[PDB]
């Protein structure tokens, strides 16, 4: 099996987190961070900044590495190698698109039942600032067949 590179960015401040409700395509109807395919000719980190800009309108100076997860969906031919990043400081207001609608959530109102089910497993790592490598195997959007999470000091 082969894998494609993706990024996912979470704008995570001391008491709130920015999410986008996907309108179309992958994860439609769920809140998620901002991300997409890494392109030829850009670093993973630059891809993460570009996707944040493209998806939300926001610009960022500094991203920090949160973790990395390999996703396997049984009905898809490629694995998804997802590099996850966070930041607490952005410039601009997020802009609604045909692809998504942005919204801030207080950290006591994170809507896990309307997010990808894997978020329930690794968000506690995210919120404690603990880096990790992970793997999730899915049958469709709702069923995790198997998963592994391993906390690390350095990615």
């Amino acid at each position: 099996g082969t894998s494609r590179l993706y990024t996912l960015v979470l704008v995570l401040q001391p008491e709130r987190v920015l999410l986008g409700m996907k309108k179309r395509g992958f994860g439609a109807g769920r809140w998620n961070g901002f991300g997409g395919k890494v392109q030829e000719g850009e670093t993973i980190e630059d891809g993460a900044k570009r996707e944040l800009r493209e998806e939300s309108g926001l610009t960022v100076d500094t991203l920090h590495k949160v973790g990395q997860i390999m996703f396997e969906f049984v009905g898809e031919p490629e694995l998804m190698d997802v590099h996850i990043f966070c930041t607490d400081s952005v410039q601009g207001t997020p802009v609604e698109s045909d692809e998504m609608r942005p919204q801030w959530f207080q950290l006591d109102q994170i809507p896990f039942t309307d997010m990808w089910p894997d978020d329930s497993y690794w968000f506690p790592l995210l919120l404690q600032k603990k880096k990790f490598h992970g793997y999730f195997r899915f049958q469709g959007p709702n069923t995790i067949l198997d998963y592994t999470l391993r906390e690390v000091d350095k990615l």
